């Protein structure tokens, strides 16, 4: 099962397996290359995130201890431990087994201890304090943790085995077996129904009051293997929010399923034919292969890749480097330029050449280079150092100089660069200056003019666009070469490619389809011989040699030879125009077999835009991106892309090795093509990593989605997004700031999906701020090309809108405290809590004679005996005594000097303030009611904890439950909140039998609503007031075949 | 920025100051090395010496060249008794 | 141009206020404080 891609050759017993490296056995077999995110994963442990945790245990009358069999006796245990205060913790996935982490899990401290840390996750992060939060940043935080938690639960709970049951309530009823030991403490949360309550209890008595019916599986998949079914419906404690986020997730992935026969005709398709995968395949019940996809995803994600490529040319040269070693080692042809040293058989201008060739190097780079190059049409330029042409533009009499021309006019045909033929004939020109004439339209550029300089259209000239404008008689070598040039010009092509209905293609500026090509491309015959004029660049060099040889004839262009080298120099040209040279036949098909194989291969999808060999005007001249609407204005700001001004980078090539490689190429004698390539691609399509790409890519796409849909939400926009909790304090934060949360966001969701690799850098890089991404491109006569994709909406938002909702709904259980709290010392024997204490005791904010104050309401002080009072907000001066409305900012403005002021008052004074909350965390501690509590020292540090950059979470001093009668002691409390929070609280004292007056709290009936109520149906909801703790469930268990091909012959 | 711990004429008024007309206004830049060829910002400051930086920038950009204008004039004043080059590259903006 | 300060404020006083002093919080401002303060012109007085 090491294996993820399993591969058996037809024509060899050599089966090939690719495998991630994590594997212990990568033996001769190829490995994944991509960093990818394992998003399905399958459930060993409790998918639960909440536990409820027991202060202390309340029982009462007991009916048994143990269950009586013979002389043994079977113990009771309650899945929930008895307590007089019982609160469920936070702690996602606690009770979840998994080999693979999302490293997003949440964990919130218990009521007696401090969550802080949930709370501060995002912007609270950094503070020296455990405690304390900022509070504009609230919305923020709570936004980012609602979606980590959704990250964390990204999991699909395996479906698992069951056991008859031997305990006598459910004797003989069939159990999924937990994994190992607690299995019956497992069993136990899973049924409680099932353990017995003899004991008398709330706990005993609510599971005696629950209905039998509701436990066990609800309903299993006909089809089952043992005791384990494909899905199953059973009765357990449980969370809906996790079940129903894991139910979209699942639903993405049915929609991604994609069935195996369509890939064997894909991977045939791939291989054009010279090898085909096999499926002669047992069918898996549960068999999942997630590919489906779709192109303008596929649009999107390269629009980042471009963004995000930010013209690394450093990160170009590497894929470069590996595509022409697999070219290197994917050709059987052989290059010998010693062969036609050989052939050659060598003052001579052949020793010279031989010299200028230094041919000892046996790097062959550049011609692998410049296929990829080819391949990558839009983003690539073929450029050539001026030092390859004729220094000084070259001698008429210099035989070096004729070396360098003849190897120049060779590679010229080859260059990508659109002016290339322009320079080519201005380089001629050069040469020709004081031989032949040649007209200049324009005084600025001369004849002499270095042809770089002309390195676009508009600078092609008049005279050089119209052959009949300049005299033939001016430069008739010049004019013969400008017809042979149109009558033998090279032509590029275009050739079909890519899968629709997997993969697809997500090409704009070209066919999506089409593969473009500089060179046109023939059918491939293992027979055609060495020799074909018809091979445009065979027809080129002779071209060019003849035209050489006319020049060379009358030695009018070389004066002062006493020797006619003519004869010699024809000769040497004649052997050069008639070389066997294979590597032109090759391009012609063997090349186009290559680049047809690898162009599935490549990993990134080349950029390409159409060819226009002679459409001067029709030559695109750049590609303008943006990230804002057309309809939008937004100021332009210095970028990475500015680094290329060409929109194909500008690549310079050795042309002596390209031209000696071109005149040097043969195949392997007795080599079988098709036996040569189906060897070499069945290993090196076993390494295919394109599924890993696409599935990088389709995440990229979703995240995107859900960023800009999260933008809308929490920032201010026109488009109308519902924001239920804009009453969590936030602050209007500028682009920058929900940058970097965004980037916080972005971190988080790599490390959840384990991610090593850059993921949405260009989207982080800036303008966070984009309406719409849109691309075009214009040509020089002015024509333009604009492509702009559709959005495609993402499940993240429409699963955040649900949560959201909850959250308002349930924030209270969620651990925020919404409201104001007034500050009032209070001692009593009665137990109302800060939540709940005595309404009356709290001045209600719809008071008379409660004091608000002016920021700059004038303030009075006293020392030395100088007595003191505030000139009230309404300008009436009052002692520091009442009760008062001060607004928190003020409170934060002047946090010091507020306390100094009243720091008599609050540690003693019966002044009362109430300071305007709206929202904030608070802090639990359990305190002993029969001894003396002052919560001043508490209050006192609470305070200083108090800051004017953000607030610390509330500290509650809260008693010990108890079922029965208690001695108490004096308690101070200064701290007094509006309303009352303790609906978290599950359960209090379970001893006690019945409650006269007070507060008291039993299990709650709702959210055990299936065994509590009989008559309420097994899918009845109550949510979103009710979540049950307890309810059915569905598991599934599923098979993933990942990639595998059978390599075969076409029938 | 300043606390304003006063009713003074000037905390008043620093009270009725746009709280949003602050840091910089815009910069011609974004990428980490890559500095904004020009940047606008909010700040205290004289109008007058601002304008007047911006017509000696006006008549200085008015006599600005380009790199590439320069290699070519340098070769042909040369005359190819001597040979001056430059490398192909966007402007990195070098006052000319 | 900076502006330079001419006449301070008064202060302090037995009788004055002083959960007020303002000069016991004593921030740094960006303009003088003061009875009396006029601009001046100094060119490139904070120029480096």
């Amino acid at each position: 099962q090491r294996h993820i891609t399993e591969f058996i050759s037809s024509w060899q017993n050599h089966p090939i397996v690719q495998v991630s490296a994590d594997v212990e056995n990568k033996k001769t077999a190829q490995l994944l290359h991509a960093d990818t995110p394992r998003l399905v994963t399958w459930d060993a442990g409790l998918c639960t995130s909440f536990k409820i945790v027991p202060i202390v245990p309340a029982q009462v009358p007991q009916d048994v201890l143990a269950y009586t069999f013979f002389t043994s006796s079977y113990a009771i245990q309650s899945p929930f431990p008895e307590a007089a205060v019982s609160r469920i913790v936070v702690h996602t996935r606690w009770a979840s087994n998994v080999d693979f982490d999302r490293d997003s899990s949440v964990i919130m401290a218990p009521p007696t201890e401090n969550n802080i840390h949930l709370f501060k996750q995002l912007l609270n992060t950094e503070t020296l304090s455990v405690r304390g939060a900022n509070p504009l940043m609230f919305r923020a935080n709570v936004l980012h943790m609602l979606l980590e938690f959704v990250l964390d639960n990204l999991y699909l709970n395996r479906h698992t085995g069951f056991s008859q049951d031997h305990t006598p309530f459910t004797e003989g009823a069939n159990l999924r077996s937990l994994p190992g030991p607690d299995a019956e403490k497992w069993y136990s949360i899973m049924y409680p129904t099932r353990m017995g309550t003899p004991n008398v209890s709330k706990i005993c008595n609510f599971v005696a009051s629950c209905v039998r019916n509701r436990v066990g599986r609800f309903d299993r998949a006909q089809m089952m293997n043992g005791a384990m079914s494909e899905w199953v419906d059973v009765f357990e404690t449980s969370d809906a929010l996790t079940v129903s986020i894991r139910g979209r997730w699942m639903a993405r992935l049915a929609r991604m399923n994609i069935n195996p026969t369509e890939i064997e005709w894909a991977l045939t398709e791939c291989a054009q034919g010279y090898v085909t995968v096999t499926s002669p395949y047992a069918p898996s019940v549960n068999r999942l292969m997630p590919y489906r996809i779709s192109n303008a995803e596929r649009q999107i994600s390269q629009i980042i890749r471009i963004m995000n490529i930010g013209n690394n040319a450093t990160v170009i040269q590497p894929v470069l480097q590996d595509i022409s070693v697999l070219l290197q080692r994917i050709s059987p042809l052989q290059i010998d330029p010693t062969i036609i040293s050989n052939t050659m058989s060598t003052l001579s201008p052949a020793s010279s050449i031989l010299g200028k060739l230094r041919p000892s190097n046996s790097d062959f780079s550049s011609f692998r280079v410049a296929l990829a190059g080819w391949l990558y049409n839009g983003v690539v330029t073929t450029v050539i150092d001026d030092s390859s042409y004729p220094k000084d533009g070259g001698s008429v009499t210099s035989l070096e100089n004729l070396w360098d021309f003849f190897i120049l006019a060779l590679a010229l045909p080859l260059t990508t660069d659109p002016c290339a033929p322009v320079k080519a004939f201005m380089t001629l020109a050069n040469m020709m200056v004081g031989f032949e004439t040649i007209p200049m339209d324009n005084q600025i550029y001369t004849q002499s003019r270095r042809a770089s300089a002309f390195s676009t259209p508009h600078t092609w000239p008049r005279c050089f666009m119209n052959i009949q404008l300049i005299s033939p008689i001016d430069a008739p070598i010049l004019r013969q070469w400008a017809e042979i040039i149109h009558r033998y010009w090279p032509n590029p092509s275009q050739i079909r490619y890519g899968a629709p209905n997997v993969f697809g293609s997500a090409n704009l500026f070209t066919p999506p389809e089409v593969l473009l090509l500089p060179i046109d491309h023939q059918p491939a015959n293992v027979t055609t011989p060495t020799l074909d004029f018809t091979n445009e660049l065979t027809n080129w060099r002779a071209r060019v040699c003849e035209l050489m040889k006319n020049l060379v004839d009358n030695q009018r262009y070389q004066p002062g030879w006493t020797q006619s080298l003519v004869s010699s120099m024809r000769g040497t040209l004649d052997k050069l125009k008639l070389i066997k040279s294979m590597t032109p036949m090759y391009l012609q098909q063997l090349a186009p077999v290559e680049l047809a194989v690898i162009a599935p291969m490549l990993p990134f999808p080349p950029f390409q835009v159409p060819y226009v060999r002679l459409d001067r005007d029709r030559v695109p001249t750049m590609v303008g991106v943006t990230r804002q609407s057309r309809d939008t204005i937004t100021q332009p700001a210095l970028s990475l892309s500015t680094t290329n001004t060409t929109v194909g980078v500008p690549l310079a090539l050795d042309a002596r090795a390209i031209t000696v490689a071109l005149l040097s190429g043969k195949y392997p004698p007795d080599l079988v093509t098709n036996v040569w390539y189906a060897d070499a691609i069945y290993p090196m399509y076993a390494d295919t990593e394109v599924f890993s790409n696409l599935q990088r890519d389709m995440i990229t796409c979703e995240a995107v989605q859900t960023l800009v849909t999260l933008v809308a939400q929490i920032s201010e926009t026109q488009y109308p997004v519902d924001r239920y909790l804009d009453w969590i304090p936030s602050l209007r934060a500028s682009a920058a700031t929900a940058a970097t949360f965004a980037e916080w966001v972005n971190t988080s969701m790599k490390t959840a999906f384990d991610l090593s690799d850059m993921l949405l850098e260009p989207l982080l890089s800036g303008d966070p701020r984009m309406t719409q991404l849109a691309i075009q491109y214009q040509q020089y006569n002015g024509r333009t090309f604009n492509v702009i994709p559709e959005m495609p909406g993402s499940v993240i938002a429409d699963c955040v809108q649900l949560t959201a909702e909850v959250f308002n709904h349930e924030y209270n259980l969620f651990g925020i405290a919404r409201g104001d709290i007034i500050i009032g010392r209070v001692q009593s024997t009665h137990l109302w809590s800060p939540l709940a204490p005595p309404p009356d005791l709290v001045f209600d904010r719809d008071t008379p004679g409660v004091h608000i104050f002016g920021r700059d309401c004038r303030i009075s002080f006293g020392m030395n005996g100088a007595a003191p009072m505030i000139r009230d907000e309404t300008g009436m001066m009052v002692p520091f005594e009442g009760n008062w409305i001060f607004p928190l900012a003020l409170w934060q403005m002047n946090t010091r000097y507020f306390n100094q002021q009243f720091d008599a008052w609050i540690k003693t004074g019966e002044l009362r303030i109430r300071i305007e909350m709206g929202a904030y965390p608070y802090m639990l501690h359990y305190y002993d009611p029969r001894q003396y509590a002052n919560a001043w020292n508490l209050t006192s540090a609470w305070l200083e904890e108090i800051t004017p950059t953000s607030i610390p979470s509330v500290p509650f001093m809260v008693p010990i439950s108890s079922d029965h009668d208690i001695s108490s002691a004096p308690a101070v409390q200064y701290i007094i909140s509006t309303e009352y929070n303790d609906r978290s609280l599950f359960c209090t004292n379970s001893s006690s039998p019945q409650t006269i007056a007070g507060p008291d709290k039993h299990i709650p009936v709702e959210r055990y609503n299936i065994l509590t109520n009989p008559d309420a149906p097994p899918t009845q909801i109550q949510l979103p007031e009710v979540v049950d703790l307890y309810n059915v469930v569905t598991r599934y268990a599923y098979e993933t075949p990942p990639i595998t091909a059978v390599v075969m012959g076409v029938p």
